[PDB]
């Protein structure tokens, strides 16, 4: 429907997140938090680190209940720590429910809050499997789909330079245009799909499209860039370099060591057997304003991170085991090039593209 008062819910600042208000405890305390598709743990800062603006008070909430358990959570840039409880959590501009949520309030942390950012916690809104110590830790969003009325589906309009709208329990269709096109969650842990071909300006990489979920390629809002395997990284590269040969960049920009074209497509899994949909990201979205090369190897997959969500309405379609693409709204168009989800695709052998 129309879900207008959730619309243009989530600021932030470039390559340092986007995130939404929330207020836990009673009174309500509020808390700006980070909104990541990465992660399956609600934390906030709960103790007086510098870098926060606020942290959650314990003490001043009636309806806090301690779970008497520690949690330890190691990023691979840096870690956080917290003692776990519940509280009754709300999310203003979103739905007018109040739900009991598991909470990790961080007392330590190293490397995790950013100095200068104006948020204090984390909203991991991926599944169980991931949630940390171990899949028993409900998070969030399964247990506001278990207490309320609202359908478990939440969808993501993420808007490139900061701001954006995240749509719980349904979909609003004033933030995209055209047909939405679904790709089914492989497993739920990760938003994890399925990359089945991958076109610079066009052109197939003519990789062995196993190499494109290499371990895994995920839905991420917490990723800033898009995060490709170093397989798929160095001839993703080679051939985006083929085609800015007009200009002159040195070695090291490449590889996210500096500072200073092709579309770039990704045709993914479909809803149907042999049947595949491809969306197309332009230059404006890799290319991110600080200008750096928003496109970096990775070890752990392909990561859709911001530089992809930032050119699509994406939809969580969690209770069909689907995410949906559409072209968004509010992404960085030209009078040239727009941003597109085009389909369908003949596709064969596409179940084999995800690695095992
Ligand atoms: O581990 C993964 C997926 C690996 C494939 S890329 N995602 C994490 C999930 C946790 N998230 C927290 C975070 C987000 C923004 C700023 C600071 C920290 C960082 C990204």
């Amino acid at each position: 429907g129309s879900f207008v008062e959730m619309v243009d819910n989530l600021r932030g600042k470039s390559g340092q997140g986007y995130y939404v208000e929330m207020t836990v405890g009673s009174p309500p305390q509020t808390l700006n938090i980070l909104v990541d598709t990465g992660s399956s743990n609600f934390a906030v800062g709960a103790a007086p680190h510098p870098f926060l603006h606020r942290y959650y008070q314990r003490q001043l909430s009636s309806t806090y209940r301690d779970l008497r358990k520690g949690v330890y959570v190691p990023y691979t840039q840096g870690k956080w720590e917290g003692e776990l409880g519940t509280d009754l959590v709300s999310i203003p501009h979103g739905p007018n429910v109040t739900v009991r949520a598991n909470i990790a309030a961080i007392t330590e942390s190293d490397k995790f809050f950013i100095n200068g950012s104006n948020w204090e916690g984390i909203l991991g809104l991926a599944y169980a499997e991931i949630a940390r110590p171990d899949d028993s830790l409900e998070p969030f969003f399964d247990s506001l789909v278990k207490q309320t009325h609202v359908p478990n589906l939440f969808s993501l309009q993420l808007c490139g330079a900061v701001g954006g709208s995240m749509i719980i329990g349904g979909i609003d269709h004033s933030l995209y245009t055209g047909s939405l096109w679904y790709t089914p969650i492989r497993r739920e842990w990760y938003y994890e799909v399925i990359i089945v071909r991958v076109e610079i300006n066009g052109q197939d990489l003519k990789m062995d499209c196993k190499e494109y979920n290499y371990d895994k390629s995920i839905v991420d809002s917490g990723t800033t860039n898009l995060r490709l395997p170093k397989k798929v990284f160095e001839a993703a590269v080679k051939s985006i370099k083929a085609a800015s040969s007009t200009e002159k960049f040195p070695d090291g920009f490449w590889l996210g060591e500096q500072l200073v074209f092709p579309v770039i497509s990704l045709y993914l899994m479909g809803e149907v057997t042999n049947q595949s949909f491809r969306i197309t990201i332009l230059p404006q979205q890799y290319l991110r304003p600080v200008y750096k090369f928003a496109i970096s190897q990775s070890s752990t997959g392909t990561c859709m991170g911001a530089v992809i969500m930032e050119g699509f309405y994406v939809v969580f379609d969690r209770a069909r085991k689907r995410i949906g693409f559409a072209v968004s709204a509010c992404h960085v168009h030209d009078e040239f090039r727009t941003a597109a989800v085009e389909g369908p695709f003949v596709t064969l052998d596409m179940e084999d593209c995800g690695y095992n």
